[PDB]
């Protein structure tokens, strides 16, 4: 009832923000809009909790170091069933409620993709129905906010809740405390951590409703205080390095930056819930500790919370008194590990000093672990003496490391990459040791992404489309987009689809315009890369792909040229020199190709500053072309591939991660595949990648590189991209200058079939109706089924 | 209405905390009441604020670093006429609002009097219908939380926001930024002051309701917050930096600590709130600042503020180009200064080294104030060195200084002391240089307290009692307490007026056995020294006579003794080490006196810990007896003296601040007066005061000396209380030995009548209605009228 709402939004306005229309500013009215939205949640909030308690159904505990959620008023509204009625009745006020969202901060709690799988997966575990919780870090400072000077990166901090955040409840009565430094005690009682020091850990809640049902399930952020208690000023004003626990992200994607702070985060946020967990059971209807397993599954989201492992082994222990042996087992039986990494300077490696520093009692723990795992090994293969070495969660040569994957691994009873040609690689390959003793422990589960978020709200556009034709069964389930198949014939269809397309590159032309001061070519093709910047994902070819369209508009002024503006967008992680070059390259070579009147609507140029969630939910379906090109076997899986697969983009990528998946379901045909597959760059490691012979050979490549080289980018500075040149020529894992021939064919291949009309759309339609695997509630149902042990309900 | 305030709670319990009285916590009910209550004085505050807009009244400002306001719940039932429907509602509900009333942090961001004073001028305002604003800094920890281990305080961080506050709301539009640092540059367009950092400074209100009438007022506290255009993990930790300003309250009573720290905090207040003033009286109904001092009044609560006098001539110079001597004019005008202070090492006097790196501009600014200053001076006094120096702005020994008393003079239009014998010497000894050159500036406004926190909400029994005799009106007009007096020899009335102390004793005794493990005499005078620990304000001598009485029973345990519980409290100054000596011997005596079997229930001793606001309205109307006992010419006005007599207790105590009032309004044998005045002080100092004579001469003196010095009070370590005897003897500023024998014998008077119980009710009762004069609305009155030249409304 829109009467209902509006009397609700008028309430909130008075009594909780103060105000009256007069002197209102948009902000209040985006609080009152948001109180009024989460008062509606309330009921089925407490409904959710008090069944779970009733019926005791196996938990499942989504443990992260990150949850990139975005913006949640309008999320909550349509799964809620509200939109309709909302807009009516801020219609009815006589307000803007495009306005009134653009207010809400992202929460930016992740870097990129892992952090935003676990996003996904909060929906849709709300969405089928399972007792499922979240537990991560509050941060007081997310992703923080790219902007761009003079062409560089340039970092402003994310400060979200500044003003509040509607969306949190604080659940002082959870608070909890978390031990640090101190040294262990061996004694007549056992074995005791003491002289410690301790952090407060205070738990907030914010609702995750799911899609259309009676569930709203919770996620629980930790945030760190002094406590309580304890030059007076001065240690007052020390209480802050308890705060700078929960005080920010760290930047890094893909990447491993062993800091002592970061160390801290993870034990932090490992103990909190653990023992939050633990008073859950406990409490429950449910040797006490027999049960557990079969009451909690604990997710190990990477391998940031490692520490869950031996922090679960400590209290089972040292607290609870409980045989190591039955301890271990009970700990196997809860944990499972997903791995998502790949690339080894990713991969977490502590040192063993700054563990011991910092949680001494764990790493004896870890110890132990390690002999009776190695024990096991020498056991069943008496005399092979590297392969303890390989299988040790020590690392020995110089430093002395913790290999935090094998501590996974060992403490879990599944470990899982995230598509069927990583989960391979991780398997027969990267712990080829582990899973020769034990094959059924490592599995598949293909990442997903949620078609709430994903299609429903950034599309309403082609929503509404797909439900003309189809009903509206394919919001619960996806695999229903294979009767858009039936539409090939249509060319009404098919004008149809290019008309919402159409629209959404209009509205995205409105904010690309008011905001960068170039001219958009409307009847251009969109063609987008926006993903964290890393050489592995390779920005960088795109660029000389950039540059190589400039090279011929200006050798043949009035040859054909397909038109193209050309997005590229994401963040670097601070300290990454060579991912900010990069980016000062593509505002380089906007600013030449801009500006150029001989090449004038031909070809636009725009690095896509603060790419974020509530960012991509503008950019993606306003998208023709999307660029996946990370080199073979380097993507773990993505999903932005499945964002824009989902939204009526075509896609350019290689046969690395989910790519090949959306290939096995769309035919191969019907997206542009091109490049080394994975042995190709097996092949060519093999026999050496020598970079200068592709640039001898390529008289296109060749230019490109010169100009690049010489100053034709930065005049003022002729040798501003030395290091780039330089890592091209002799460094570069990734093997650009190897994939540029195949892409640039590609490209050409791509653009002779967007001046075809009706046959871009008919495989735009294609991939559309294949996209349904991708549905994140897809990969749910398989991680219930097959490692958690739990059935959707509602 | 009962039914409605039920259904309120229970709909915030249900929509604001999410809860079922299943699993809600002590603290969700308090927050659903608190919100309950909240709620119904909103529109009061929307209105008021509209009312003020409209009709443009001259607005006063009070301008403080201290608001010592307690909690906020219970007074603000009590001022909306709630509290009965609320018990009434709270009860039929099956929960006790005293416990729900328990939960409430303080909000202690005060020291002591001067921070209560602010807080009482604010209810008082309110409840005058007088269009006044409070400012001042919302400290995230207050005075710190006192614990006493082992007999000595220790400090625990006042982390009051822990849980949030349901009593402000935080207010984005009006957010500011402050400058720091930088330089100045004198250019053709005028001055500017450059390359500043910056802090911005957010500001959240608090409503202030008025008692019975439909003014809610508002305090305006501002937070400091880095700004969001700023290794990237340690430059978002050194944002702490910044938000550093408002960290912490300092918690000096009456000692000036000159620390960088404390100067940026004083700077921060003045000018968020400078330009927060500027900007309402700019966007109001009226250069054009020539209405400005008609419309704005700033009073300077002691000299921490004294930056707004430089600051207001930078805006209106710099910033509003006005001339020189126009914003000189309108700045007198605009400002009025009150001294609170007494003794030298309590003066504000910053080294013009700091000032100059912190504040250049308000360096020059300063500079050029006391050359247009010393010039007058010159004029008048032509061969007057020495009185040039005097009165300088500038102490310019080895160390120059800033002497922001001068500052505070010469920028205002009226000084006040706070009580007659202060304003007193304040004008003819202190700064008699002044007000010889001006005399009408110098002013008395005799310190007040407003009697619904410190009557109707502290004490209802008495409250009620006075009410059925004399009706409502006394508490908006307390001079009509005089009325009590027609009820001398009314025995009935007499005997409810002891019933009504009795039942404040036994409640406060239970409060006293719960918390201390000490078994109270319910007939046992309670003795009653509650305020900051201070060497002027002489808990020492208290302590001695304690021990005194001590001694007389154990040389006497058949001599009838009139029992007594001896109560002192008060915080600490942290790193006032003759103030922490002082508690533990109180502890010391305590333990020997509770514990000895040959006193019993003669006589216990308690050390009040944690003395704060609310604990104050345990103690107040459960007294007999107030101790009021500083050295003659230290204590300015006092407060605490006030909140006693209103209640019901009778004093001991010195010729000094407004103890001398309270005997002129009562008569002083209506009053325990004793001990040196202001002249035999002066006397005693110019002979030069041995201490020595007065061991020697008493000999009960001597015994209760030897004892402390010989370890009797502290067996384990007999030497403990050197540092207190050596200061007795040798360094003791404030005569504790001269004024023992003439307090020792007023307390034998004291003893005498209180086995009288006719007598010392009727002299009860002359002090209650005599009390009328120390109502903060007459205090408020009076600077209305004297000062800010604004009328009472309703
Ligand atoms: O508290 C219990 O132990 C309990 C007992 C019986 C049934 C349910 C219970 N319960 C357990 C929780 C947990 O284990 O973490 C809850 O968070 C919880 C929360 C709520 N309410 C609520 C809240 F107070 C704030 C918020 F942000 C979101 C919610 Cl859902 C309620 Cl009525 C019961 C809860
Ligand atoms: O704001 C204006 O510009 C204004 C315009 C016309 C009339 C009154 C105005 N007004 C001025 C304020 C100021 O100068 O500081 C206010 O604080 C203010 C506050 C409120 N409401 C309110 C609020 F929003 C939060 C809160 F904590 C407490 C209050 Cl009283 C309102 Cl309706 C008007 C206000
Ligand atoms: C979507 O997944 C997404 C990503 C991940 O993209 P890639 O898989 O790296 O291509 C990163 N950042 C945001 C804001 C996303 O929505
Ligand atoms: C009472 O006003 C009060 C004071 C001031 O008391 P004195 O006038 O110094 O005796 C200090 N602290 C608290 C909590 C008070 O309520
Ligand atoms: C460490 C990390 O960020 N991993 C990322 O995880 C997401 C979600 O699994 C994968 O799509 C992506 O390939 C991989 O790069
Ligand atoms: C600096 C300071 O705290 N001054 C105090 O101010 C209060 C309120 O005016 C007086 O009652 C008191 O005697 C005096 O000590």
């Amino acid at each position: 009832n829109v009467a209902e709402l509006k009397k609700s939004f008028n309430r909130h306005l008075h009594f909780t923000l103060v105000k009256d229309r007069n002197v209102a500013t948009t902000r209040d009215y985006y609080f009152a809009l948001a109180h009024t939205v989460r008062d509606h949640l309330v009921g089925r909030w407490i409904r959710t909790q008090q069944h779970y308690y009733d019926k005791c159904p196996k938990r499942v505990y989504y443990l992260s170091l990150e949850f990139y959620m975005g913006r949640t008023l309008q999320n909550t509204m349509i799964n809620l069933g509200l939109q309709n009625a909302c807009d009516e009745a801020i219609y009815q006020l006589g307000l803007d409620i495009e306005e009134l969202e653009e207010i809400e901060e992202d929460a930016g709690l992740g870097n990129g993709g892992l952090g935003r799988l676990a996003a996904c997966f909060l929906d849709s575990m709300a969405t089928l129905g399972l007792a499922a919780y979240g537990y991560g870090i509050r941060y007081e400072y997310g992703i923080f906010n790219q902007k761009i000077r003079d062409g560089w990166q340039v970092e402003e901090a994310d400060d979200w809740l500044r003003y509040g955040n509607p969306w949190e409840k604080s659940r002082p009565e959870f608070m909890l405390p978390v031990h640090f430094y101190g040294k262990v005690e061996h004694t007549n009682t056992g074995t005791k951590w003491i002289d410690t020091q301790v952090v407060l850990a205070l738990p907030y809640d914010t609702p995750v409703p799911g899609y259309m049902n009676n569930t709203v399930n919770t996620m629980r952020l930790w945030s760190a205080r002094a406590p309580n208690d304890f030059d007076y000023i001065q240690a007052v004003l020390d209480r802050n390095l308890a705060e700078n626990i929960s005080r920010v992200l760290y930047p890094n994607d893909n990447f491993f930056e062993g800091k002592e702070l970061r160390l801290k985060q993870e034990y932090f946020v490992v103990a909190a819930t653990l023992q939050d967990i633990i008073r859950r059971f406990k409490a429950s209807k449910f040797t006490v500790f027999d049960a557990f397993p079969d009451q909690v599954a604990i997710q190990l989201n990477d391998t940031h919370p490692a520490l869950a492992i031996p922090e679960l082994m400590r209290i089972f222990v040292d607290i609870e008194k409980l045989p190591w042996s039955k301890a271990w087992e009970l700990t196997q039986k809860t944990f499972a590990y997903t791995n998502h990494t790949v690339l080894p300077e990713a991969l977490e490696r502590w040192p063993v000093d700054l563990v011991e520093k910092l949680l001494p009692r764990h790493l004896e723990i870890i110890y132990e672990i390690n002999q009776k795992h190695l024990d096991r090994i020498v056991a069943l293969f008496p005399k092979d003496v590297d392969r303890l070495r390989r299988m040790s969660l020590i690392e020995e040569e110089g430093s002395k490391r913790i290999n935090m994957a094998h501590l996974c691994i060992v403490g879990s009873h599944a470990v899982n990459g995230v598509a069927k040609i990583h989960s391979d690689i991780v398997k027969t390959k990267v712990f080829k040791d582990f899973s020769e003793l034990e094959p059924d422990k490592f599995q598949n589960k293909t990442n997903g992404i949620t078609p709430r978020r994903w299609l429903l709200l950034c599309n309403p556009g082609l929503a509404e489309l797909i439900a003309e034709k189809i009903g509206e069964d394919y919001v619960k389930d996806l695999s229903q987009l294979t009767k858009l198949h039936s539409f090939l014939g249509d060319d009404v269809f098919l004008r149809e689809l290019a008309k919402v397309k159409q629209e959404n590159k209009l509205k995205f032309s409105q904010f690309l315009e008011t905001e960068y001061k170039v001219k958009i070519n409307p009847s251009s093709m969109f063609d987008v890369q926006v993903k964290r910047i890393h050489e592995y994902k390779r920005q960088l070819l795109n660029c000389l792909h950039v540059i190589t369209m400039y090279n011929r508009i200006k050798k043949d002024p009035k040859k054909l040229f397909v038109p193209r503006t050309v997005i590229i967008g994401g963040k670097a992680a601070p300290g990454y020199h060579m991912a900010k070059m990069i980016i000062k390259l593509i505002t380089s070579v906007a600013d030449v190709v801009n500006n150029d009147p001989m090449v004038g609507s031909k070809l636009k140029v725009i690095f896509l500053e603060n790419y974020r969630v509530s960012l991509a939910e503008k950019v993606i379906p306003a998208t023709d072309l999307s660029e996946q090109i990370s080199t073979a076997g380097t993507e773990a899986s993505g999903t932005g591939n499945m964002k824009f697969m989902l939204n009526g983009a075509l896609t350019i990528g290689t046969m690395d991660g989910a790519n090949v998946e959306m290939a096995e379901e769309a035919g191969e045909e019907n997206l542009f595949i091109f490049g080394m597959r994975i042995d190709d760059v097996a092949a060519l490691d093999k026999k050496g990648y020598e970079a200068k012979e592709y640039y001898e050979a390529l008289p296109e490549l060749k230019l490109v590189i010169d100009q690049i080289d010489n100053g034709f980018f930065s005049p003022k500075q002729p040798d501003l991209f030395k290091d780039i040149i330089n890592m091209l020529f002799y460094h570069d894992r990734f093997k650009v200058f190897a994939d540029y021939e195949a892409y640039v064919k590609c490209q050409d291949k791509v653009s002779q079939l967007y001046m075809n009309p009706k046959a871009w759309n008919t495989m735009v339609l294609k991939n559309i109706a294949a996209s349904g695997k991708f549905s994140s509630d897809r990969t749910i149902k398989e991680y219930a089924q097959n490692i958690w042990n739990v059935e959707p309900s509602d």
